């Protein structure tokens, strides 16, 4: 079963998040998910090196596998090891998944 999650772009206060359905049957590896997020989140300023790392919404945890993603949660995609502490979910409907 795919997990429905919401991805945001490191450092971008104006992006409202992209909803993904994530499972190993569609993404053959974690690298394939990273590649597809590089495609959809394409932004030369905030993602200069594409999507190389995924963090929880608050930056507390680095996600290393699709198994670590959880239904209904939000995550931040980054080109590097620096998580930019901005209010990603400001003014986004907390019930976007309802």
């Amino acid at each position: 079963m795919a997990k429905k999650v919401r991805f945001y772009r490191n450092g971008d206060r104006y992006f409202k998040g992209i909803v993904y359905a994530v499972s190993s049957d569609r993404f053959r590896s974690f690298d394939a998910l990273l590649a597809d997020l590089t495609r959809s989140l394409s932004d030369n300023i905030n993602l200069p090196q594409g999507v190389r790392y995924i963090y929880t919404i608050d930056g507390s945890r680095k996600i290393g596998s699709m198994d670590e993603l959880e239904e209904g949660e939000s995550y931040v995609c980054s080109s590097d090891n620096f998580f930019d502490d901005v209010e990603y979910t400001k003014n986004v409907n907390p019930n976007w998944s309802v």
